[PDB]
């Protein structure tokens, strides 16, 4: 049943949002109702049914596997709606900024194909080739991003001015781009510097802002609940060994955090919450002091219980070796 | 034809040639020369049967276009292989260093189409969306050439081990990319920076030399003959005019650079030469002082020629004003 419930509506302003309840045609809804809610679709005369039509072009184009999925784009989608919600992102961003935020995190997996950066590179694949070896799944999902757009019946953008689509475009490419996890150190201490003395008026440290914006929402399962977040982990290794067997039978590099003999759930987590969430969120919150309570309070709480489940793995595995 | 003279052997490796005596078969036999004469062959166990096959593929992907075509191809290559013997380049730099400077500039405009990135973007072609709007041709130059590289029968790299292909694939990917004349400021001024104190075991500032080698080779046109020059000013002129038409006939932004309305020979080459021309060659002249005598003379004649052709165009259209 699409039609979403009042209920489901307040819920989706949150991040405690449960993410698993919701079959594609609510969550479609969903994000159609975001469009409308944040007045996007007043500001930009977006048509109200090619805007449904677009979410059903994204959705086709989202892959079934098994964390690239459809699922990852809405949770990243919907933590951006609870961002803008929780930080008051409407106060200190124009409207441009707001929708490109939004279609970005929207498209910024588009036809993953379930293997990395690093993969492609390494296997030399037709990606790899013709990105030259640069962020190549990344340019591929704005690629594609913008041949759903190029369509009449997809573009949501079918009514906004020269000028504007093409400081969207731009925008939606920035962001698209920097999700790449690569460029994590890059980008976090550009911000870092830039936050030495923060300035809302200077449209470069805005850029670096929305950049953190979308790597936030990007890696954000773990701040969600522990019951909606942990089936996230299955996931993200069960697509990570995928790979990895790939790369074992074609005598490809293996990365440590995707060897099945290596990586357990609780070993996945602890590395990433405490040195690639906490510092990032732990910034951020200087900028919105909010953040803490919300966000950077069940990171501490996941990094503790994941601790604790590598101390019952460890002493599970002092029985096992022979 | 094929199988060259040892006068033409000589004069090959001379700024001098005379690019225009020569059918594509005997330029690709020159090409050919160059890899076995500098130790490419030797050094990189490159078998030269599939030497002559890639080759052959290469001018296969260039296009009949007015300017950007196999003939440019072969300048840019020879330009490289002039600069090697001039400057002594294989004194200062590695036998792969100089397999990433001939190998790119032979492959740097692959599949040119004939319209450049202001049109690509402007219009949104296949190219520009492909590639986010960031260098769509300098990308698929690139693109085209490991696509080539890929087919073992046109495989140059075949016996070199991963470690050397990796490290030629991302020199050949940096020298393509830096070809794009829209960073050509950012570029100089990076290697400007570099050259209040330079240093040749500083691979940074290696790097920035080989896409400034490139790049001189790219738009060496002026520097040779005057005979051998100037008809290259009308190929150039006629791909421009070719575009600046589609561009009027389409409703898309006309440059006055290319405008057939407004754009004589001699205002094509003046400013060109006096302010991107002469001020590379000039730097570069402090790192190589024999480039002085041999590039920057020339530049200098062309330009004065140029200037002496403007003051009689300018005469002429007062005689016109009625
Ligand atoms: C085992 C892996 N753990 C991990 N990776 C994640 C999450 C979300 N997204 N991702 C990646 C990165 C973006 C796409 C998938 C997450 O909750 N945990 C890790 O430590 N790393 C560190 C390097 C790499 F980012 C994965
Ligand atoms: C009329 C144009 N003149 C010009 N352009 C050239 C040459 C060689 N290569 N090129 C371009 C560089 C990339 C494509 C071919 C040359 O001898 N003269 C100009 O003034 N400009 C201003 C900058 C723009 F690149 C061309
Ligand atoms: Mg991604
Ligand atoms: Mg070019
Ligand atoms: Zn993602
Ligand atoms: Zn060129």
């Amino acid at each position: 049943k699409y039609l979403l419930s009042p209920e489901t509506i307040e819920a989706l302003r949150k991040p405690t949002f449960d993410v698993w309840l919701w079959e594609p045609n609510e969550m479609l809804s969903c994000l159609e109702h975001m469009y409308h809610d944040l007045g996007l679709v007043r500001d930009f005369s977006i048509n109200p049914v090619t805007l449904r039509r677009w979410l059903f072009c994204v959705h086709d184009n989202y892959r079934n596997n098994p964390f690239h999925n459809f699922r990852h784009c809405f949770c990243v989608a919907q933590m951006m709606y609870s961002m803008v919600w929780l930080c008051s992102l409407q106060e200190k961003f124009s409207q441009t900024d707001i929708l490109i935020l939004m279609t970005a995190a929207i498209c910024h997996d588009l036809d993953h194909p379930g293997y990395n950066n690093t993969y492609q590179i390494n296997a030399r694949t037709e990606l790899a080739v013709r990105y030259n070896d640069i962020s190549p799944l990344e340019n591929h999902h704005c690629a594609v991003a913008f041949q759903i757009l190029a369509e009449p019946e997809c573009n949501i953008f079918s009514n906004i001015p020269p000028d504007g689509f093409k400081q969207i475009r731009q925008g939606m490419i920035t962001l698209i781009l920097a999700t790449d996890m690569a460029r994590h150190a890059e980008i976090m201490d550009s911000f870092k510097e830039k936050m030495e003395n923060f300035d809302y008026s200077n449209e470069e440290h805005m850029t670096l802002l929305k950049m953190i914006l979308i790597k936030c929402c990007d890696i954000s399962n773990e701040v969600r609940p522990m019951e909606v977040a942990e089936p996230w982990v299955d996931c993200l290794l069960e697509e990570y060994f995928m790979q990895s067997d790939r790369e074992k039978s074609e005598g490809l590099p293996v990365a440590p955090f995707m060897d099945r003999d290596k990586v357990t759930k609780a070993t996945a987590q602890i590395g990433f919450i405490k040195f690639v969430l906490i510092p990032m969120f732990e910034t951020v919150t200087k900028l919105f002091p909010m953040v803490e309570e919300i966000m950077l309070q069940p990171l501490w709480e996941s990094r503790d219980r994941y601790e604790e489940l590598k101390r019952i793995d460890d002493a599970m595995k002092e029985l096992q070796k022979k």
